[PDB]
């Protein structure tokens, strides 16, 4: 739930990968 929570977003802004795990 990487996209869902805005440190994955604030983080990875480039690309929502982090999104495929969680």
């Amino acid at each position: 739930g990487c996209c869902s929570d805005p440190r994955c977003n604030y983080a990875h802004p480039a690309i929502c990968g982090g999104a495929a795990g969680g």
